[PDB]
């Protein structure tokens, strides 16, 4: 449908592909980290609803709204859940978000990485609370994950770097399209090093350009981890990929990478659906949240 | 700001005057009546999210974005709340819908009545959960109650009809504009009843913005309505309003505080959009507001 890939998911190159090919100015590491904040004597989290005016290449006026989720304690509060619970993606499980959220009492939960809408596959890497729940075999895609000292972790990773023992990830999940990189937007590297130069590079530029519900994660310059969610629906309204990234760097937005959109963008909040699902409950015209993979939760405890 | 009155709230006529104006095609009774359903198989309630395309007379499209919660059984469980509590309405209180909900562990929760926005004073007919919280003297606004053995009223009410005791209502609210009745669209009527002829009436109507409803189908089942937006840049109009709740067979609805007033509470977490911003910052902040209108287990 909108998916960024027609055949298999992800690029076929490898991580040194990714890294010869990504300009100078990085050096010659494809990835940002950033110690997270530790503010254990505040609240968990602040969610802040907006409603903006968006404008596109051809000029016209648009109205967008959302959520901006700050983490301010994300090394002890953001855990990456497998649908349904441990054992989902073994099963190729598919959960509404809220469902999925409830087994852990989320305060905010949002829908996490990609899957294979017909086979219900979990894609890219997966870990949840310490556990390898999937390794993709190096595959590259934009990631984030979280370190087991705090550190948090945004862009790309070999399979060496997700399996080091010596500081391991304890949360790890993978989207499609790097962001911002270094508060600057990244869009055009990520399409070199997320998309294959042989098989349609044409429908990966239209998941960039068109316009969807969006979810993008990241963090700024102070370690707090920032969940990001606009709702939309696939070429009819939301944000493209550029919007999305321009936004972010007008709120401090460091790094960040772009999660699954469309009719899988949810923002539940404390296990109550709080935002615009754009799927309908067929056969009727009212909206449905899509029962989903992996989701990213915000939890008190 | 985007209130209907200017001076004082509600018209300066008397019901006598409603009743004398109204259509002849309804007769001499100012009000609509039925009988609840009582779905005790049921589950309390059904919540759906609608997101709309919108035609104006002008031609232009815009999208629009809300509820419609389904009550099957609305006299064991809906509830018309005071602010922060019982009390709060004798001390000009406003309170988030969110936090007077929790109150009585509401499933779906809106803002409910009208109030003044400089004095926190609430306005029109109150009464929670049998309890006269607000008699405001017969001003002829909009009413929405619910009678002891099941009987859902909305339209125009006298001070007697309130305050009967046969009969007496165990919840009451008031708006402002009767946007369907009978099925039909009444904001001509509404106007002509429930503003003096002494424009700002009308703008009040004509103007999009977030609105709220309340309402029942034909099976008896009560019918809340939300729709997001801000006064004069998204949401709906009056008559949008009541054409959108016509096509989904509501019978008689009438029109509750909008603005950003609007908001939508799902199981005590804010599921809507509000308008009003988080001063000095530019996200969005739900409204301090009056009464509430709650949904809760039987
Ligand atoms: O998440 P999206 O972008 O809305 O795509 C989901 C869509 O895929 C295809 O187009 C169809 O199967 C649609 O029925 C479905 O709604
Ligand atoms: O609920 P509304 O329609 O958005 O109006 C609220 C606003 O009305 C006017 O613009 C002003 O008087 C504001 O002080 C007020 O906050
Ligand atoms: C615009 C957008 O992000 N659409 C996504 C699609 O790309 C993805 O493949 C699918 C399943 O993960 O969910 C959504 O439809
Ligand atoms: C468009 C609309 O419903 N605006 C209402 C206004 O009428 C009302 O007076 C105020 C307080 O009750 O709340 C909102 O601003
Ligand atoms: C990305 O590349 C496009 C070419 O499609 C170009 O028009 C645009 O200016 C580039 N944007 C950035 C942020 O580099
Ligand atoms: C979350 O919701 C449950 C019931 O839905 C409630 O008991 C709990 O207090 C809520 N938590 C917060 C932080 O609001
Ligand atoms: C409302 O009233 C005016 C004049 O009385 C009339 O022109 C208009 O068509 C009416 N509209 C509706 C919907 O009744
Ligand atoms: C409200 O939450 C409780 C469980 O926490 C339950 O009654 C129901 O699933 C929820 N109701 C709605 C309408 O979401
Ligand atoms: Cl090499
Ligand atoms: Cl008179
Ligand atoms: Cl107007």
């Amino acid at each position: 449908g909108s998916g960024p890939y027609t055949k298999s998911h992800g690029p076929s190159h490898s991580h040194r592909y990714v890294r010869d090919s990504q300009p100078v100015a990085h050096g010659t590491v494809t990835h940002e980290t950033q110690a997270a904040s530790k503010h254990s004597n505040s609240p968990v989290l602040e969610s802040n609803i907006f409603i903006s005016d968006i404008t596109d290449d051809s000029g016209t006026h648009r109205w967008v709204s959302g959520h901006i989720t700050e983490v301010h304690d994300p090394l002890r509060s953001v855990s990456v859940l497998e649908p349904g619970g441990p054992g989902g993606c073994a099963h190729n499980h598919r959960e509404l978000v809220e469902v999925t959220a409830k087994t852990r009492k989320c305060l905010v939960a949002q829908n996490g990485g990609y899957f294979d809408t017909h086979t219900g596959q979990c894609l890219g890497n997966i870990i949840s609370d310490g556990k390898l729940v999937r390794n993709s075999g190096g595959i590259q895609n934009a990631q984030f994950g979280i370190r087991k000292d705090g550190t948090l972790v945004f862009g790309y990773l070999s399979e060496d770097d997700i399996l080091d023992q010596e500081n391991p990830f304890v949360q790890l999940i993978s989207g499609v399209v790097w962001l911002l990189r270094k508060g600057e937007i990244y869009i055009n590297e990520s399409i070199q090093a997320e998309s294959d130069k042989t098989q349609e590079t044409g429908n990966f530029r239209h998941f960039v350009d068109v316009i969807s519900a969006r979810t993008a994660v990241g963090h700024d310059k102070e370690g707090k981890l920032i969940l990001f969610h606009v709702d939309g629906q696939t070429d009819v309204r939301g944000m493209n990929l550029w919007q999305v990234a321009k936004f972010l760097k007008d709120q401090n937005v460091m790094n960040a990478i772009n999660l699954d959109g469309g009719g899988s963008a949810t923002y539940v909040l404390n296990g109550s659906l709080a935002s615009y699902p754009s799927d309908h409950c067929n056969p009727s015209k009212w909206r449905c949240p899509r029962a989903i993979s992996t989701v990213l939760c915000i939890h008190e405890r």
